[PDB]
């Protein structure tokens, strides 16, 4: 009915999060929206650790929806480890609830120093069954199942710092978060939100790369060797100790990103990967781009490629829909 969704909230122009509950009694919690893990978990009133003291924490004490389950589960993320044990209570996402198998967390030393430093409490997962732990059916599929929603598909419309708050829509596709064409790309893994597009930039380009649609990653990643192709003679500097790279603001050698399919094109412009950090020195920039190596050359389009482009995961069709974002309302 409508279109059910969660407001997103922009987080200092290189975040965004959104809010959803669990318990009969809607606990609130802020969590990360991350297309690219299957798993939803909170902090415990249980959790032992330093990071857990400035967050919204979990009283299954509280809720009486609440079922034990107490199997022990390890949560290893490429930026860093949450650990605790499966629970099952009502979880609520906009105005659409349903019982479900999240992690209890209760040591958080393994998510450092990220965890302290965000307002995020958790991460809620908007991945594939089979990437779950516990074999957990994605909240989504579920809510279709249960018709409690038309489709088994949710849109991310990012908010754009100091222009407008963003949503992730549960169920339809509303025509006022996007402009011009939406394009559907095939997945091109089962249990991953993964789709196949040539990658250019400037004279370089990988064939068919493997591009990770991921709300979760806060930057665009290119493989290393891509990296290094890409910024031979650009009059950039990479951070001592950190794999960042700063530029001048205004440096008219960074490229824009080209991704085509049969039927797409998606360019990513300087503007849409560029960090303003003046409060480092004057017309200073850093790239929100890393270097980061898959077995399979790989791009992740994290944030900086869905503040640009408006984004549909569909599951029922195993596609990707791409669309310019709609800038004002
Ligand atoms: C400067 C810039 C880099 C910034 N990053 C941030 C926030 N950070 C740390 C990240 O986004 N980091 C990314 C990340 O780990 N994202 C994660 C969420 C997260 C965020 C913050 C801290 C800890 C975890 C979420 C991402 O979807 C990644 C994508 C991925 C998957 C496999 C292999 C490589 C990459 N997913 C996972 O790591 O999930 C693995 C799984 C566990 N169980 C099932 S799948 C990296 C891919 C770069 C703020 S500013
Ligand atoms: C862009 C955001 C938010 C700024 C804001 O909200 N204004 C700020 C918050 C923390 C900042 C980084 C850290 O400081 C570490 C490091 C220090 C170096 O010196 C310059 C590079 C680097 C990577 C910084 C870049 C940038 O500046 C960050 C990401
Ligand atoms: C989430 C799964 C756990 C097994 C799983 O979910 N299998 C699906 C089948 C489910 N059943 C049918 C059995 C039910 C495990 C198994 C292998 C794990 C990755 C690798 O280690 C490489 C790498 C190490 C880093 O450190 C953290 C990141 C990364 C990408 C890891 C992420 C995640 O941790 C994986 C996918
Ligand atoms: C998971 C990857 C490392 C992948 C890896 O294990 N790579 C081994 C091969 C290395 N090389 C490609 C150089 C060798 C090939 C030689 S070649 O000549 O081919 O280049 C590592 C490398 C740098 C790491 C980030 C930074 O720490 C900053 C920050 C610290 C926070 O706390 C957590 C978040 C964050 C964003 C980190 C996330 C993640 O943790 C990254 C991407
Ligand atoms: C925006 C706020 C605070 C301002 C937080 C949220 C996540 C934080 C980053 C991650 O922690 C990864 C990494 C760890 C290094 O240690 C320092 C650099 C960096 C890039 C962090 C900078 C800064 O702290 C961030 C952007
Ligand atoms: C943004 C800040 C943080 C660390 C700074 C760099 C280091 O200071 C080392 C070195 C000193 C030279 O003087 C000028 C060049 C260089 C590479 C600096 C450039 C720039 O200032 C950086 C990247
Ligand atoms: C980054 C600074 C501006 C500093 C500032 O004050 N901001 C500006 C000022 C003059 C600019 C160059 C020239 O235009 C010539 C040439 C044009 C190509 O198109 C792109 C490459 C190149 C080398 C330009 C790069 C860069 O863009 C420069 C250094
Ligand atoms: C081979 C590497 C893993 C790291 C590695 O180099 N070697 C470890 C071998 C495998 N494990 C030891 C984890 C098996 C555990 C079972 S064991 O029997 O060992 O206990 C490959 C194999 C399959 C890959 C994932 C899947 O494609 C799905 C998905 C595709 C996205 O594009 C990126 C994210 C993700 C989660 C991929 C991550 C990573 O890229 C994996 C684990």
């Amino acid at each position: 009915s409508s279109n059910d969704n969660i407001e997103l909230v922009d987080f200092q122009n290189i975040m965004f999060y959104g809010d959803a509950e669990v318990g009969d009694n809607q606990q609130p919690f802020t969590f990360i929206l991350d297309t690219g893990s299957a798993n939803l978990w909170v902090p415990s009133v249980k959790c032992t650790t330093a990071g857990c003291l400035t967050k919204h924490l979990y009283d299954s004490s509280k809720s009486r929806t609440y079922e034990k389950d107490g199997t022990k589960v390890e949560m290893n993320y490429v930026s860093g480890t949450v650990s605790g044990f499966f629970s099952k209570d009502l979880v609520t996402v906009g105005n659409l609830s349903l019982p479900y198998k999240f992690i209890e967390v209760i040591d958080t030393n393994g998510f450092e120093p990220t965890y302290t430093a965000s307002t995020f409490d958790g991460i809620l997962g908007l991945g594939w069954k089979d990437l779950s732990i516990g074999s957990v059916d994605p909240i989504v599929v579920e809510l279709k199942n249960q018709n409690k929603i038309e489709n088994a598909l949710f849109t991310f419309y990012l908010p754009v710092h100091d222009k407008h708050t963003g949503f992730l829509t549960i169920g339809g596709i509303e025509e006022r978060f996007y402009e011009g064409p939406l394009t559907y790309e095939k997945l091109n893994h089962d249990l991953y939100w993964q789709i196949t597009l040539d990658a250019h930039v400037g004279n370089i380009m990988l064939e068919k790369a493997n591009c990770i649609v991921d709300s979760g990653t806060s930057a665009i990643t290119v493989p290393t060797d891509f990296l290094n192709k890409m910024l031979q003679n650009l009059d950039v500097i990479k951070v001592p100790f950190l794999p960042f790279y700063v530029t001048l603001c205004n440096n008219s050698k960074l490229p824009t990103f080209e991704f085509t399919s049969e039927n797409g094109k998606y360019t990513l412009e300087p503007e849409y990967y560029l960090q303003h950090i003046e409060d480092v020195g004057p017309g200073l920039c850093m790239l929100n781009i890393i270097g980061l190596d898959f077995p399979v050359p790989t791009f992740i389009l994290g944030d900086p490629f869905m503040r640009k482009y408006f984004t549909v995961f569909d599951y029922d069709n195993q596609s990707v829909g791409i669309a310019l974002a709609k800038k004002n309302l």
